[PDB]
């Protein structure tokens, strides 16, 4: 008779919240499992290999390459194309497309994540730059010369774990990453290009090429010690919270433009499990999650970003200087690419960032190594295919 909804992480309050409202509202009874990170793989492969499991299920969306593979998501195509508020056209087009496979939708865009520019307003201003650096020449410039500030000042940060970053710059520099036949380009001029020029920032000394130690109040805040940086909506909220001596110094801004200046697109898709009884309930349970009202409150609760378009009509959205910023980048940015094992392939990126970062590796030589990796990783499918 319940609804099962299976949301991800350690806590899950917020949703048990609007999914208790949503109960008052429907006469539909609903309850909220939290399923720790580490074990949703599983957990949800379990449910596939027994047929049982939740009605809903939160998604995240570099995971729907290898659950809609697995059989775990129900086809929802026509119930979607037929709904009030999760309909396609509604949300951001590139959290669509982690919903589509083979034409067919396997879920609805919930909350989206991109990536921007963070940077200090006044710094940048120190060394001529009255805006944020607007292309990749800026951002190398503006760089250069923050770190001239003193002994261990920097001018932008390059997150050695960051999944993201390295293919962000790669599309940026229209490497396409995959061409036409599926088959990895990362040894090609586009890319290999893009990684001597995020290489430049190590060898002269404006990224840090060590863990400095600083949480971000403590790199950012402050004297700006790594004065520009990349992430998600989530630092919105931490800055403001843990840097307050900031406040008014501070700016987002959309990255930083090469041939484009596309940023990555993630967060969380809710979708049904396939062998679900209550379709019907689990319908009306998105539903309610994807009107712009309830996106809002959820943005408040959490600072998760709406997917549905219409809420950034929203005063709190539209007008607020941090957020619209994260608005306008949404409207072009790109999924990683959507296949099961890019965690993997985004790993290797790490390995070979490391190999010319850290220990001195040619560019050329290390991407070929990269790519040779990736191929042999592609051809015996060893984890997430199905
Ligand atoms: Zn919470
Ligand atoms: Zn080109
Ligand atoms: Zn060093
Ligand atoms: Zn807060
Ligand atoms: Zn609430
Ligand atoms: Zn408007
Ligand atoms: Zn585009
Ligand atoms: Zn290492
Ligand atoms: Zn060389
Ligand atoms: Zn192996
Ligand atoms: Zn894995
Ligand atoms: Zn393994
Ligand atoms: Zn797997
Ligand atoms: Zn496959
Ligand atoms: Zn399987």
């Amino acid at each position: 008779k319940v609804l099962n909804v299976w949301a991800m992480g350690d806590e899950a309050k917020s949703l048990k919240e609007l999914a208790q409202k949503f109960t008052k509202d429907t006469g539909i009874e609903v309850k909220v499992q939290v399923i720790p990170w580490a074990n949703a793989h599983d957990k949800l492969l379990t449910a596939v290999a027994s047929k049982s499991g939740p009605d809903v299920v939160q998604m995240g969306t570099t995971w729907m390459p290898e659950f809609v593979e697995a059989g775990a998501l129900l086809d929802i195509t026509k119930d979607v194309e037929k709904s009030k508020n999760m309909n396609s056209d509604l949300f951001f087009p590139g959290s669509v497309k982690t919903t589509q496979f083979d034409g067919k939708t396997y879920g609805v865009p919930w909350y989206a994540e991109t990536r921007v520019l963070f940077y200090r307003t006044d710094l940048l201003k120190k060394v001529g730059y009255n805006e944020a650096p607007k292309t990749w020449d800026e951002l190398s410039d503006a760089a250069l010369k923050l770190s001239k500030r003193g002994k261990d000042m920097y001018g932008f940060a390059i997150d050695p774990n960051e999944q993201t970053t390295g293919f962000i710059f790669g599309r940026q520099n229209g490497s396409p990453l995959f061409d036409k036949d599926g088959t990895p380009v990362f040894n090609k001029k586009p890319f290999v290009d893009t990684v001597t020029y995020l290489d430049s920032f190590i060898k002269n000394g404006s990224a840090p090429d060590t863990d400095l130690g600083l949480d971000a109040s403590q790199s950012f805040g402050g004297d700006g010690i790594v004065p520009m940086f990349m992430s998600g909506p989530w630092m919105v909220n931490t800055l403001k919270d843990t840097a307050p001596d900031i406040d008014g110094k501070w700016a987002t801004a959309v990255l930083p433009k090469k041939e484009n200046n596309e940023s990555s697109l993630g967060g969380a898709n809710l979708s049904i499990f396939k062998y679900s009884n209550k379709k019907d309930d689990a319908l009306k349970f998105m539903d309610y999650m994807s009107q712009p009202d309830v996106q809002l409150s959820w943005l408040k609760d959490t600072n998760s970003m709406p997917a549905r378009m219409d809420a950034w009509e929203d005063d709190m959205l539209k007008n607020d200087p941090y957020y619209k910023v994260f608005g306008e980048q949404m409207k072009t940015a790109e999924p990683m690419p959507l296949i099961p094992q890019f965690e993997e392939i985004a790993q290797l990126y790490g390995k070979s960032w490391e190999q010319i970062y850290r220990g001195g590796a040619d560019v050329q030589t290390q991407m070929d190594t990269f790519n040779d990796q990736v191929e042999a990783l592609l051809k015996k499918l060893e984890h997430h295919h199905h």
